[PDB]
């Protein structure tokens, strides 16, 4: 598939919006998965013990890997599709390390959309959010496809 520069247009004006707080957005995202898909939660080791979203909110641990993964999400949509080399090395993480199906990269984008949705109201309507569902689409068949390349394709 192929965005339009509108398209990336409206994903990468959200997105400035997202930046002026990455840490908060990055909370509210994992959050967001890890209570909407429980099953989620069980791929971290290190934030498995966590029973409440109380718990999970004073976690300086979870808030820093939000920050660390919406840093490298906005990496790849600043791309604007030419997202190759970045998506070789979290490809090949998830896939042979993490063992993370096609499946919960859907639960997170669901995550993502949810909390734009709510926090961003003005700035993500109904072409916006299709233009960032686009994104994310397309973020999940290229990654598909390296986890086939790679012997996974879970
Ligand atoms: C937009 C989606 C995603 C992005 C950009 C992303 C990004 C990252 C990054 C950058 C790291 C750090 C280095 C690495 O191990 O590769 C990481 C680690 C990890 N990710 Fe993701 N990830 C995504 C989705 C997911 C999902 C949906 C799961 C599980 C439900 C997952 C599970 C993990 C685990 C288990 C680790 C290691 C945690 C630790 O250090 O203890 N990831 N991810």
């Amino acid at each position: 598939m192929v965005l339009s520069e509108g398209e990336w247009q409206l994903v990468l004006h959200v997105w400035a919006k997202v930046e002026a707080d990455v840490a908060g957005h990055g909370q509210d995202i994992l959050i967001r998965l890890f209570k909407s898909h429980p099953e989620t939660l069980e791929k971290f080791d290190r934030f498995k013990h966590l029973k409440t979203e109380a718990e999970m909110k004073a976690s300086e641990d979870l808030k820093k890997h939000g920050v660390t993964v919406l840093t490298a999400l906005g990496a790849i949509l600043k791309k604007k599709g030419h997202h190759e080399a970045e998506l070789k090395p979290l490809a090949q993480s998830h896939a042979t390390k993490h063992k993370i199906p096609i499946k919960y990269l859907e639960f997170i984008s669901e995550a993502i959309i949810h909390v734009l949705h709510s926090r961003h109201p003005g700035n993500f309507g109904a072409d916006a959010q299709g233009a960032m569902n686009k994104a994310l689409e397309l973020f999940r068949k290229d990654i598909a496809a390296k986890y086939k390349e790679l012997g996974y394709q879970g």
